[PDB]
C-alpha cells in the first residue's frame, strides 16, 4: 500500500500533513495539533519485541507513525538520538519494585524524560528539511520556566543544521535549573533570561512565528523558524516507543505473558505522555487503564471526575513544578478523538475555554474515556511517598514519580484493581534532590547543592553527567534582555 497517515489539524479538517510537515511545521496556523486521523498497522510481536533493543522498538514504532520517511532516514534519526548521551544502554530500563513497577525515564542527557524525543527531535526536523528541498537552517524559539528549557538546548546541542534560542525567566528558577542551562555547551545553542512579566515572552515567540516580514527576511538568509513546543507532533511519538519497550521487558523478565493487560500511572503535565500511551493501546499494546497522575493543580483530576475542564482555580508552584498547569496542551488532541476526530466540535470546546474559561464534554466516545483514571497528591502527600517507597524498597523517586505512585496507590484503594502497574518515572531525584532528601532524611532548610551530595551519600547511586561538578562548571551564558527587545536580539543574532 502506497498510503502515509494523514496528521490533521484538531481545528481545521482541510488542514492535512504527513508526519515529516508536522513535525516541521510543528503548530498548526489554525492554533489545533497535528494529530494523526487513523493509527498504523503495527505487528507488536512480543516473542521477537521482548529480545529487541530500544532501538530497535523504536524502528518498529516510529516507522509505522512516521511514514513517509525511509527505513534509512529512521535508522539515521534513532542511532543518532539513542546514542552515548543516554548512560545505561537500556535506555530506559523497568525497575521491579513491591507493588509496582518503575519505567525510568531519566538515563538521558538532561535525567528528564523530555530528553527521550528531544534527543531525536532535531534529526527528524533536519531530516524533513532534505526531504523537502529545503536548504535552510532551522531555527527553534523555545520560551519556558520548565525542565523543557534544559532539555531542548541538550537535544539539539551540536546537530547541524538547527540553532535553538531558550528564552527563561530571570529568578523564575532555581539556582540548579539556571546553572545547568547557563553552563550547557554548544555554538548552536544560546540561553537568554527575560527581566519582566514571562507571559510576554511566550507572546512575542508567537508573534516572530507569525511574522510576514520576519519570514521574509529568514527565507533571503536560509533560515526558517520551527517549535519544539509540548504541541510538536515529533515530541509525542517518540514517546509511544518505551510504553511498547516496557511491556517487553515484562515479557522479557517473565513478570507476564504476551495478552495480559498492564496498567501506565503516568505524572501529567501537557498530558503528552499520557496520550502516547494510548496511541500505544491503539497500535495493539495491552493496556487496561491509564493513569493521570496530578499535583495540587488539579484540573486534570476534576475533568476526569466530572467532564468539566475548568482553567478559572488558583495556581500553585509546588515541589514537582513540571506537572503545574492550567492548560494541559495536549488534552485537546485526546478530546478530538472523544469526539470521533471532530474538528468542529473541537474547535467549539477550545474556543468557549478562551471565552468562558471552561467547557463540558458531551457526547464523547465512552470506549476512550474508561479507559482512564485520575487522581491528585498533595505536597505532603509527594514527601510521604518518597519516604515509604525509601523505606519499602530501598529506592528514592523523584517528586514527579511519587505523584504517580501516590496516585497509584489511591487508584488501587478506590477501584481494588490488582493488574500489574507500570509507573512513568519522568525525573531522577538528583534533578529535584531538596524535596527526595528532606522527604528520606527529615533533615529541613537544604540548599540544592547541599541536598545534591546528601543524596549520593545516600543512595550509593553515581551523580549523572548533568549535576555532577555543575557548581563549578564554567558558565556559557550570561545574556538578560527585557522581553520587548527579544525580536531585535534574534534578528540582529541571525543577521537579519
Ligand atoms: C514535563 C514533565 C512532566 C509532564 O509531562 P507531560 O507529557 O507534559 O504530561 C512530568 N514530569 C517531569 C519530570 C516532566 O519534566
Ligand atoms: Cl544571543
Ligand atoms: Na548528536
Ligand atoms: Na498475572
Ligand atoms: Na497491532
Amino acid at each position: 500500500n502506497a498510503m502515509t497517515l494523514v496528521y490533521q489539524s484538531t481545528r481545521d479538517a482541510n488542514n492535512t500533513v504527513t508526519a515529516s510537515q508536522a513535525i516541521l511545521q510543528g503548530l498548526a496556523t489554525d492554533g489545533g495539533l497535528f494529530t494523526p486521523d487513523t493509527y498504523p498497522k503495527v505487528d507488536l510481536n512480543f516473542d521477537k519485541l521482548k529480545d529487541a533493543s530500544y532501538q530497535e522498538v523504536a524502528k518498529l514504532v516510529l516507522s509505522a507513525f512516521l511514514d513517509d520517511f525511509t527505513v534509512e532516514e529512521l535508522d539515521y534519526c534513532i542511532n543518532n538520538a539513542y546514542d552515548s548521551k543516554f548512560d545505561t544502554p537500556a535506555i530506559a530500563p523497568l525497575v521491579k519494585l513491591d507493588g509496582q513497577y518503575n519505567l525510568e525515564l531519566f538515563h538521558g542527557s538532561t535525567i528528564a524524560f523530555k530528553d527521550m524525543a528531544l534527543s531525536i527531535l532535531p534529526y527528524f526536523m533536519t531530516t524533513a528539511a532534505k526531504k523537502h528541498g529545503l536548504e535552510n537552517k532551522i531555527v527553534i524559539l523555545t520560551a519556558t520556566s520548565g525542565d523543557t528549557g534544559k532539555a531542548a538546548m541538550a537535544g539539539f546541542a551540536n546537530v547541524p543544521g538547527t540553532e535553538i534560542i531558550v528564552f527563561y525567566p530571570k529568578d523564575g528558577v532555581s539556582k540548579i535549573q539556571e546553572l545547568q542551562m547557563t553552563t550547557q555547551t554548544g555554538d548552536n545553542t544560546h540561553v537568554i533570561a527575560i527581566d519582566g512579566n514571562f507571559d510576554d515572552a511566550q507572546t512575542n515567540v508567537k508573534h516572530m512565528f507569525n511574522d510576514v516580514a520576519l519570514r521574509e527576511k529568514l527565507t533571503t538568509n536560509k533560515l526558517q523558524f520551527s517549535s519544539a513546543n509540548s504541541m510538536n507532533i515529533g515530541r509525542l511519538v517518540p514517546q509511544i516507543v518505551y510504553y511498547v519497550y516496557a511491556y517487553a521487558q515484562l515479557v522479557k523478565t517473565g513478570e507476564i505473558v504476551a495478552g495480559e493487560k498492564v496498567n501506565f500511572t503516568v505524572p501529567t503535565g501537557n498530558f503528552g505522555n499520557i496520550l502516547a500511551a494510548f496511541y500505544a493501546k491503539q497500535i495493539g499494546l495491552p493496556v487496561g487503564k491509564l493513569i493521570c497522575a496530578s499535583n495540587d493543580n488539579n484540573v486534570l483530576t476534576d475533568f476526569f471526575k466530572t467532564r468539566v475542564y475548568d482553567k478559572k482555580r488558583e495556581f500553585k508552584v509546588t515541589t514537582s513544578p513540571s506537572m503545574d498547569i492550567l492548560v494541559s496542551s495536549n488534552l485537546e488532541r485526546l478530546i478530538f478523538h472523544l469526539l470521533g476526530n471532530n474538528a468542529e466540535k473541537t474547535t467549539e470546546l477550545m474556543n468557549a475555554l478562551n471565552t468562558q474559561g471552561q467547557y463540558k464534554l458531551t457526547d464523547f466516545d465512552a470506549e476512550i474515556l474508561d479507559l482512564f483514571a485520575a487522581e491528585y497528591a498533595t505536597e505532603e502527600e509527594t514527601a510521604a511517598e518518597i519516604k515509604r517507597v525509601c523505606e519499602l524498597d530501598s529506592y528514592i523517586e523523584d517528586p514527579h514519580t511519587a505523584v504517580a505512585s501516590a496516585v497509584y496507590k489511591k487508584y488501587q484503594s478506590a477501584t481494588g484493581d490488582v493488574t500489574k502497574t507500570v509507573i512513568a518515572s519522568t525525573a531522577s531525584p538528583y534533578k529535584f534532590p531538596v524535596v527526595a532528601v528532606e522527604a528520606v532524611t527529615g533533615k529541613a532548610g537544604l540548599t540544592d547543592f547541599e541536598a545534591l551530595a546528601q543524596l549520593h551519600e545516600i543512595s550509593g547511586v553515581a551523580v549523572p553527567p548533568a549535576v555532577d561538578g555543575l557548581e563549578i562548571a564554567p558558565i556559557r551564558h550570561k545574556t538578560t534582555v527585557a522581553a520587548a527587545d527579544m525580536q531585535a536580539a534574534v534578528e540582529a543574532y541571525l543577521g537579519l
